[PDB]
C-alpha cells in the first residue's frame, strides 16, 4: 500500500536517515512493496536467524545435532549475554544457544554457534550456496555492528534478507522439522515487544528478530499475518540516524500500524 510508503518516507524524515523496507507475499513470492530494495545496510542481529539456518542445515546433514552440549569459559562473554552468562558450568546444548540467539539476542550464543560452522565466512558460503550472492557476514560480535557508513562487511540488502529468509522459511532447503523448530524460536522472540509486535491485533501470527548497532541502526525482520491466513515478510532497516533508540522504535510500529491496517 502506498500509504505504507509513506510512513515508510515518513520514517526517512523523522529520522533523518535512508531506510530500506519489503514486504513480499510468503506463499506466492510476490513483491507486495519495496523502497531502496537493492541499498546495504549492517544486518546487526538480524544475522544471527541465518545463522541458525545455517546450523540446522548442519542438523539435517548429520553434520551437527541439537542435543550436543557445549562448554565455553568466563573469557567468551562478550556484551549483552543474558542466558549464556548462566551456564558456565554447565554449558549449553546447541539447541540451547539457537533459542538464546534468536529469542534474547545473547550475542555470546551466536558467537559460539559460528565457532560450530568454522566462522562468518562460512556462514557467506553458506548463504551464497542458497542463492545468495549479496549478504556477507565478515567479523564476530561485538565488531559486526560497527555500521561504519559505505563499508560493505556485515550487510545484506532488504531484498536479498527478504528472500534469503522467504527460502529458510518455507524453501526447499530445510526439513519440515527444522523449518518448524526456526520459525518456533522466532515466535518466541523477546526483544521485538515495542516494535512490529506492538501493532498487531489479537488473533495474529509473527515470528521475527530486531538488532541495533552502531550510528542509529535499527532493523527488523519478520513473517506474520492473521492465524490460519497467507503471511507476509517483512523487512525493514534504516541506518545513519542519531534519534533515540525509542523514536527508531516508534518509526518501525507506525510503519507496522500502517501495512497491518492496509491489509
Amino acid at each position: 500500500h502506498p500509504e505504507t510508503l509513506v510512513k515508510v518516507k515518513d520514517a526517512e524524515d523523522k529520522l533523518g536517515a535512508r531506510v530500506g523496507y519489503i514486504e513480499l507475499d510468503l506463499n506466492s513470492g510476490k513483491i507486495l512493496e519495496s523502497f531502496r530494495p537493492e541499498e546495504r545496510f549492517p544486518m546487526m542481529s538480524t544475522f544471527k536467524v541465518l545463522l541458525c539456518g545455517a546450523v540446522l542445515s548442519r542438523v539435517d546433514a548429520g553434520q551437527e545435532q541439537l542435543g550436543r552440549r557445549i562448554h565455553y569459559s568466563q573469557n567468551d562473554l562478550v556484551e549483552y549475554s543474558p542466558v549464556t552468562e548462566k551456564h558456565l558450568t554447565d554449558g549449553m546444548t546447541v539447541r540451547e544457544l539457537c533459542s538464546a540467539a534468536i529469542t534474547m539476542s545473547d550475542n555470546t550464543a551466536a558467537n559460539l554457534l559460528l565457532t560450530t560452522i568454522g566462522g562468518p565466512k562460512e556462514l557467506t558460503a553458506f548463504l551464497h550456496n542458497m542463492g545468495d550472492h549479496v549478504t556477507r557476514l565478515d567479523r564476530w560480535e561485538p565488531e559486526l555492528n560497527e555500521a561504519i557508513p559505505n563499508d560493505e562487511r556485515d550487510t545484506t540488502t532488504p531484498a536479498a534478507m527478504a528472500t534469503t529468509l522467504r527460502k529458510l522459511l518455507t524453501g526447499e532447503l530445510l526439513t519440515l522439522a527444522s523449518r518448524q523448530q526456526l520459525i518456533d524460536w522466532m515466535e518466541a522472540d523477546k526483544v521485538a515487544g515495542p516494535l512490529l509486535r506492538s501493532a498487531l491485533p489479537a488473533g495474529w501470527f509473527i515470528a521475527d528478530k530486531s538488532g541495533a548497532s552502531k550510528r542509529g541502526s535499527r532493523g527488523i525482520i519478520a513473517a506474520l499475518g492473521p492465524d490460519g491466513k497467507p503471511s507476509r515478510i517483512v523487512v525493514i532497516y534504516t541506518t545513519g540516524s542519531q534519534a533515540t533508540m525509542d523514536e527508531r522504535n516508534r518509526q518501525i510500529a507506525e510503519i507496522g500500524a500502517s501495512l497491518i491496517k492496509h491489509w
